[PDB]
């Protein structure tokens, strides 16, 4: 019964919105955070963990399963939903973002070659290759494949590699749309380049929309620009997208830039900062992220978030945690990671609420007054 | 409603015995295998996934513990069960074994002095200091502190750390029994010495029924002597021990070891074989262990064993934990430690009902000639 894609806005408070994205796979209410599962893992969780927390879709990076274990095995072994045992919708990435920071790079108007980071193995990349890797993942929602320019950008770069993009972004529609089971099942974002700069982020949106797309991503942000500048970019960039499709900021990002983005129109979001962090021993709160290796934790037997309804606060205290953290152990990553996926889908149920109830704008002050106390 | 302590036989076959033993924390089956949560952590595993593998009781290492994070800070946060989130058994080793292998040692009559593994600090152990610290812990069974003789050991230096450890058991009771709210909740064990040595293990014995204890630990074996040599240890070592209280193999060890000791009237068993292969990548099968790191499982879709029921065996393939353990991710881990330790308790199970039939010497015939089929 499920349709392809079907994004439906229930709600509106000034800008921001809230709704549902329909897929096949399942539904995802937005603003929708994405927990990142690079190497066909949401690190140190089982799926169904994840899902525990409130997650409808996650994200798979096409870069890194393209290297390790490789897109045709993954399709041999009947896809990524299947192989990670995660039944519900999955985002790709083009994987272009990696190539540029993560590989060891040609670079042409065809594609780009690139050794892996891993063992020097030759691989390439194409608007038309990152389709067909994504279409062997089985992927729901498909990102075109861009040209990344690094930061920070000049004007002549930053306008050389969002007009590439955009020859990209046509080439990518076309490689999606030739092959029927993936134009039938799964859904096509496009992506807006263009830097700090206006007109190009308003060309790159005219040629996008030009094409046509499921939804629009704001690319090119959360790379050194700071909060301020970011914002600055979304407030004149997010209006020049088509209103009723979802708005997508990639890589985004802490609490505070999340809830800055919603009020600047945004649907979707993906960061690796809840699972990295989590990992590292920071964990977020309504009052701000701790550090739980800190030594005032040491017997602190209240759990890390006081409101936080997760398992983890639930049922282990700050001082275990603080033990485990310390200790090197896989348990503390664990449960510092759920709680963490945990906190960001709490997060954006509050938004979505807030929203559906016409009072996000004091959401937001309130949370920030009582984030940013400490 | 229910005993501090009561071991109760159902049925045996041979040496081999199959039972209870009802504490207030629960009841324990056995043959019993106790996964290891040596810093108050089963690696990698929940304690609500421990107990859904089928464990009825874990083992704590005093000796890690008592160095991180604490006996008197553990105390101070409600004890090991609150901490670690585990409700059920726990039996804690006395910490003897651990200092001499991995502290940096003064030894005496009193006790023992050692520097810590961890950054050098001093540290002390005794008899009434190892108790005290158990208690402090909340352990369900305690061990008796003993002195551990390096392996392999001559005659003079066995029956050395014998008769002083003897000496220690004493001092161990006499410890246990002064603590009221110990000795009215707890269990306390024995620990028979006197390495491969006939006559020494008769008077270990006999000095150990003398003072009187809930259970017996045949200790001194899994330390270098290979598997025909601790199997002639136990042919003439557990008869010596009281036939209606548990007996108890340390640090032991491979299914077939478990399933040979058995046969000669063992009840209890911990190793950390299970947790710690499985992080390494191996899997314990019915066919035997695989190394799933092999190139042979990259797509083999079947589980790690045809026959589990663990949610590992349920949900994910030898190929996709094949490429997390490559990978290095945490959940390769949680994967292949689930796995092991279920297997662990669906063997012991398996000898349980086997015994409970009559047909344990047919169950260990048929297990090995698979097992070693390979
Ligand atoms: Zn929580
Ligand atoms: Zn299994």
């Amino acid at each position: 019964d499920r349709p392809r894609f079907s994004f439906s806005i229930a709600a509106r408070e000034g800008k921001a919105r809230t709704g549902t994205i329909e897929m096949k796979r399942g539904v995802i209410r937005t603003p929708a955070f994405m927990p990142v599962g690079t190497a066909a893992t949401v690190k140190a969780l089982k799926p169904e963990t994840v899902r525990a927390t409130g997650a409808d879709i996650i994200l798979g990076n096409t870069y890194h399963l393209m290297l390790r274990p490789g897109a045709e095995r993954i399709a041999k072994l009947c896809g990524l939903h299947s192989f990670m045992g995660w039944d519900r919708p999955i985002l790709t990435d083009s994987g272009g973002y990696q190539v540029m920071s993560l590989s060891s790079l040609k670079q042409s108007e065809e594609g780009v070659t690139f050794k892996s980071h891993l063992d020097g193995s030759r691989h390439m990349l194409s608007p038309e290759r990152s389709i067909e890797i994504q279409h062997l993942l089985g992927s729901d929602i498909v990102m075109a494949f861009d040209e990344s320019t690094p930061y920070p950008a000049t004007p002549s770069r930053a306008a050389s590699s969002m007009e590439r993009s955009m020859r990209w972004a046509k080439r990518s529609r076309d490689a999606f749309d030739s092959r029927k089971e993936q134009a039938e099942n799964a859904a096509l974002f496009g992506i807006q380049q263009g830097s700090v700069f206006e007109n190009l982020r308003q060309q790159s949106a005219d040629a996008l929309a030009e094409i046509g797309f499921d939804g629009y991503a704001v690319g090119g942000l959360a790379v050194g620009e700071g909060q301020d500048e970011m914002f600055r970019v979304l407030d004149f960039s997010v209006p020049m997208l088509p209103d009723d499709k979802p708005h997508y900021l990639m890589g985004v990002g802490k609490p505070d830039d999340i809830v800055g983005a919603v009020e600047r129109g945004i649907d979707m979001f993906d960061s690796v900062l809840p699972t990295r962090s989590g990992r590292n021993g920071q964990a977020f709160t309504w009052d701000g992220p701790i550090n739980i290796r800190n030594a005032r934790f040491s017997e602190d037997l209240k759990p890390l978030d006081s409101e936080c309804h997760c398992a983890v606060c639930q049922k282990w205290s700050r001082a275990y945690i603080h033990h485990l953290i310390r200790a090197g152990e896989i348990l503390g990553a664990m449960l510092m990671t759920e709680h963490n996926i945990a906190f960001y889908q709490q997060l954006m149920q509050k938004i979505r609420d807030s929203i559906s109830e016409g009072r996000f704008s004091q959401f937001a002050q309130d949370f920030r007054a009582r984030y940013f106390a400490r």
